[PDB]
DNA sequence: ACGTCCAGGTCTACC
DNA sequence: TGGTAGACCTGGACG
DNA sequence: ACGTCCAGGTCTA
DNA sequence: GTAGACCTGGACG
DNA sequence: ACGTCCAGGTCTAC
DNA sequence: GTAGACCTGGACG
DNA sequence: ACGTCCAGGTCTACC
DNA sequence: TGGTAGACCTGGACG
């Protein structure tokens, strides 16, 4: 079924969009470092949280994210209906240290080995944001696997049930059963989420 | 007790201005920039199993070339410089620039024990001796370098029965206990400390 | 790993039986006077930064004395048979008399960790582990026994990164529970995993 | 170290080590038979044990002068040596001198007769050989094996545990002892006997 | 030798 | 609070 | 007189 | 946990 | 447990 | 001067 | 109405 | 340990 209504967005006029977002990450490549900063700010602040929000946040805050102070950054977060603006803001500011993210991150083995040093070195950072903030960048082989996708692959059956937590090895397990998926659709893994994202609620956001 | 012994009477001698002056240049390190904290960790990656002074030279010589300098041209540098591994000193140096702002990452941690625990595993070619030996030379007051010199010198006073052929974390961390314990003795910081014992060796004061 | 290892090559040795007739020793107190579990109670006071041969003969040299000798006499007796300390421990012993129905106090709280906790806070001489030790003595085998020994080999193989200075609440139930996991791993009770791991070191299997 | 020397001069342990050396001196009225059996025990002891040595040759007794080749090595087989073969085997060569006593004595000195034994006889070389004279009552050779060697360098005497301890060796070494022998007024036998405890609280020869 | 090392922790008293 | 330095205290093993 | 031993360890398999 | 690999010039007798 | 530690060196080749 | 060989059997954790 | 639901998780403390 | 509970924390649409 799942691979039914795949086949026939990849024919409707949605295939259109998704493509303006996924080579919308691509470019990246010729972004600076505050841009990938502010991408991985955004995949903080969009944890248990809402993409339009989190959309907003930033673009209303712009460099905010690299120059505001702890007090001061944790206050607009306030003013722009975050749920958790204390803990979130402190993230953004603990993170820092690498604040040249690009430079780090462009210069390991792989994606899948970068996705695993942000995890355990940024607070705020699990397996579900980090693929969040590789692919969001022009990595493909990587999965999101929040509440939504879940969803999506717990109706369709292909997981059991829906996990009361995520391990690393689950997550693991389950990004594969994507990709798996993504072969017979034809789509690399950062394509496809964007494809079951917008089945579950109907936005090609990102 | 005869090391001790040695120790204070050092202490009371022209030599410890050397030493207190010395420390004093690595507390200045508070105030350098990322660079000057970065190309220090480039210095002990070259000490390792190296001369001190063999470093010290090389250090001057490429300055804020640690910094810029590509694979094959620092390499190039460092095999003219007289350096025993030039090929793999060039190789490690090269990647760590991954962290080439390494004073953020370092005063992000709680504590310069901690602090270590990321280097020693983030870092191709530093451990807990060279390690122990950058966060020192910046500041840090309470981490020991456990190198051949200051091993051969416990070992040669009975606070340990071996000199290990290589040092477990568990290994280095009791060894620098027993240093610190020296230190609480004569009163003196890890960081003080380690160049006395080193000096009863070499004779010199350096780094 | 190697501990791992170390463990069932004991299960399938003349080892596993001595510590199984050992288990069913305990087991066997479900069927004994408040007396009896009294007696034990106070043999695990003796043990405490202690010989567990030593506590073991002054037990059976005293006998049920520990609840009929004065204070003056126990402290007398304690101090002949040669304990580390006499007076302390003999003053422990009377104090705890006003419990000297143990079994009925033990046996009434829903499960052991609960009572475990009662033993601690209202026992003068009686810590966390000397209560651990009590309960599995006494037929208990949810609770582990964390002395100088099981914690040498846990540091020893890599399960913990020191030997704090003392055991918290907090420490001790977390240790515990790493034990516990190590038990399932082999498939043993604390209670009987306890004894294969002090058997280990010591060489012995006592209680 | 010469202080640990001084409370052991002055402990039960100092009448310990007059009546073995005495034990020694008795040899001075032994047979060749006997002086011999001693010299096999020399040959047993190295690189093995010195208790393991001398239950072996209270067992094996005149054994080692009357015993064939293949029976020599069967005992020493069954009693546990490490080596049974080599050892029978040096001492079966050794049955040349079994008038071992007639030779050392006719010798001038014990540093000299030293000398024979050790190019003239497999198995033997100059502990073993020193080892031997100290045990028939000879007062002024070292023995240098594993302990008085560990002492030596635990209490900064010598400066490296040599890989091969060689004449020159053994003999500077022997030198060495003689003058921690006067700064506690022993003879270099008594002095080994003193050295020997420290390391194994046992003192057999 | 004589001193060092070491035994199945728990307690008070301090800040 | 809750973490920790000192008190309790002795005999045997071992170089 | 040319050969050996020494220098602030770390990484891979 | 460990040996081989990385690699060189330099002072000593 | 079983794997390493350990014990009063001497010989034979290259 | 120096590896390998001779060769094992108890203790120990 | 206004009491319910729901949104691209991850961290701490605890055992 | 590595899993689990419980905190973080709110707005906006539903009906
Ligand atoms: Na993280
Ligand atoms: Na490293
Ligand atoms: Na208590
Ligand atoms: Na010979």
């Amino acid at each position: 079924m799942l691979i039914k209504k795949i086949e026939e967005l990849k024919n409707s006029e949605i295939k259109d969009i998704i493509d303006k977002r996924i080579q919308e990450f691509k470019s990246f490549k010729n972004k600076s470092n505050e841009e990938w900063f502010k991408e991985l700010c955004f995949c903080i602040l969009t944890a248990n949280f809402t993409a339009e929000g989190g959309i907003r946040i930033q673009k209303e805050i712009g460099d905010g994210f690299l120059t505001l102070p702890r007090e001061e950054l944790e206050e607009k977060l306030k003013n722009l209906g975050h749920r958790f603006y204390r803990k979130r803001a402190e993230y953004i500011v603990l993170a820092r240290r690498f604040k040249n993210i690009k430079d780090i991150v462009e210069s390991f083995e792989n994606e899948k080995v970068a996705r695993e040093f942000l995890v355990r070195n940024i607070k705020g950072i699990g397996y579900q944001e980090a693929s969040h903030f590789l692919r969001n960048v022009g990595y493909d082989d990587v999965a999101i696997i929040d509440r939504h996708i879940l969803r999506e692959l717990y109706e369709n059956n292909y997981i059991d049930e829906i996990p009361k937590t995520l391990s690393r090895r689950k997550y693991l397990e389950i990004e594969n059963i994507l990709r798996d998926i993504g072969e017979e659709v034809n789509l690399k893994l950062s394509e496809l989420d964007l494809y079951i994202w917008y089945l579950r609620t109907g936005k090609v956001l990102k």
